[PDB]
């Protein structure tokens, strides 16, 4: 076998923490934010944010809807408008009569890319530069490279091509952005609902039995594990407010930066301390954030995180951050679907785009006699999905999903494409595919980093072994029909 062609799948590299406050109002005054739409709408011009900001200041007044709950809508939109990553998005609802009747206000800040990101890219690039100056120089000649809208990924996918190429300057013409194919679709937003449903008497309710649902044997029951987060979360919220206000908080670490300054720490905390004070109301979809903004202040406010919870590894955060890495890696991975059809289904009505895209570029690079690669640069929602059509798709693995390790910032997935034109001019083609966890550390709170605040990325795994082209390609088109 020999090599011909590679499609390689790369999520973003490290970010700031993804946070959001989603409520839905049915009040004229909402509904007209859609100005006529009925499919959901995105507001990012900072101009039209500052509207919005002045359409809740009157929605407020006019008591159009929960006050309080509006109340910290306007005040986080007035803090965060002039932030880079801040956006709103309004999601209607439609009634039988396709009559907008309610719309979800989403609003969304961070997830901007940290000033680690560039090297994590960058070693992924030079790394693969090595790799196909053995493998075949001409491999350099045909790159192409396809990214996200997203902020975070689009940075990601110009420091690689910057490290794989060798240069400074790069052209709008060598990374072509396809939301098609890359971005979040809310295809699967009517079905990973149904799913996020399922799983809040699992968190909240004392006792719900949950059919195929992973969970490791040593942890007791979700909800116990919640319940001790809860406690574990209202202890640490004392702990902070008593240093804030008692000790001086500017000399808790000797160099602060941009985004890693104790007045953001406390406004990220603060807002996951509101959310994870009662466990009979713990939102599934906040244990991800929960998560996130442990691995960035353990990451990049490791000092302080050691100084402002300190009462006086610490063990009551020790034991905060395992029990969140078990909900992140036994409850996040299952919005995207808890039985096998449901990641069937929410992985297909997410990816089947860009998994269509793969497999024509896989057939196009067997036709080809250049070899070539194809890089996509994806929001972290592809990733999951497109590893679930992998499995589902009846392909024989080498490793069970639930050995899979936990997926982290700039995890990728591979199609290793090699010919077989030998055996007279008959060309036979194998695929192995292989994937990455990305830039994983399993000791966040033990690892000692310089001010790079970099995690080294983690080598491939392989997911199976050499395949017969024709078949990989038909277990998978199989599934598309539903
Ligand atoms: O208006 P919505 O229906 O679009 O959104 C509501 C919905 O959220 P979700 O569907 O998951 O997105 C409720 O979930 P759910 O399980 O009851 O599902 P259903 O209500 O049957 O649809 C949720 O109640 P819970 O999960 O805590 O029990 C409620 O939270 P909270 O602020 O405490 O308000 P109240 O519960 O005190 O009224 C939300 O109100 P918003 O603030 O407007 O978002
Ligand atoms: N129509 C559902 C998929 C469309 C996708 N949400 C998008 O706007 O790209
Ligand atoms: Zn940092």
């Amino acid at each position: 076998w020999v090599f011909k062609g590679l499609a390689i799948i790369i999520a973003a590299a490290d970010a700031t923490p993804k946070q959001k406050f989603k409520h839905s109002f049915t009040s004229p005054i909402f509904i007209s934010l859609l100005k006529g739409h009925k499919e959901e709408v995105v507001i990012r011009n900072v101009n039209d944010l500052k509207i919005v900001l002045q359409a809740l200041r009157i929605a407020l007044d006019e008591k159009a809807g929960n006050p309080a709950k509006i109340k910290v809508l306007a005040n986080a939109l007035e803090k965060k408008l002039n932030f880079p990553g801040t956006k709103i998005q309004l999601k209607p609802v439609l009634n039988k009569e396709n009559e907008v009747e309610k719309v979800q206000f989403i609003l969304k800040w961070g997830g901007e890319p940290t000033h680690s990101a560039k090297y994590q890219a960058t070693e992924l690039g030079e790394q693969m530069r090595q790799d196909f100056d053995l493998l075949n120089k001409s491999i350099l000649q045909n790159i192409k490279i396809f990214s996200s809208s997203e902020r975070r990924v689009l940075h990601t996918a110009q420091y690689w091509t910057r490290a794989l190429f060798g240069a400074d300057e790069l052209g709008s013409d060598e990374i072509s952005i396809r939301k098609d194919l890359l971005d979040d679709s809310n295809a699967a937003k009517d079905l990973m609902d149904k799913v996020k449903k399922k799983l809040k008497p699992l968190l909240r309710e004392g006792k719900e039995a949950p059919p195929q649902f992973a969970w490791p044997s040593k942890m007791p029951e979700p909800y116990l594990v919640i319940k001790r987060v809860v406690e574990l979360m209202n202890y640490h919220k004392k702990i902070m407010d008593n240093n804030f206000a008692k000790k001086d908080v500017n000399s808790m670490q000797t160099r602060w930066c941009t985004s890693e300054d104790p007045s953001l720490f406390k406004e990220r905390w603060d807002k996951l301390f509101k959310e994870f004070n009662n466990a009979e109301k713990v939102d599934p979809s906040k244990i991800s954030e929960l998560y996130d903004t442990m691995k960035y202040d353990a990451l990049h406010n490791r000092q302080f995180l050691e100084n402002i919870f300190d009462p006086g590894r610490f063990m009551q955060l020790r034991e905060l951050y395992k029990l969140a890495k078990v909900l992140f890696d036994f409850i996040c991975p299952k919005e995207y679907g808890i039985s096998d059809a449901e990641k069937l289904d929410i992985g297909l009505l997410t990816s089947l785009p860009l998994a269509k895209q793969i497999l024509n570029d896989i057939g196009d690079m067997k036709n080809r006699e250049t070899p070539a690669c194809v890089a996509y640069f994806t929001k972290e929602s592809h990733i999951y999905t497109l590893l679930n059509i992998i499995y589902e798709s009846g392909i024989p693995m080498r490793i069970a999903r639930n050995a899979l390790p936990e997926l982290d910032y700039l995890s990728q997935i591979t199609f290793e494409l090699y010919e077989s034109t030998d055996a007279s001019g008959q060309k036979s083609h194998s695929i192995r595919l292989k994937m990455s966890p990305g830039c994983h550390t399993q000791d966040p709170l033990d690892v000692q980093l310089d001010d790079r605040h970099y995690i080294s990325c983690i080598p491939k795994i392989s997911l199976t072994k050499h395949l017969d082209m024709d078949y990989v390609q038909q277990k998978l088109r199989n599934k598309f029909t539903r």
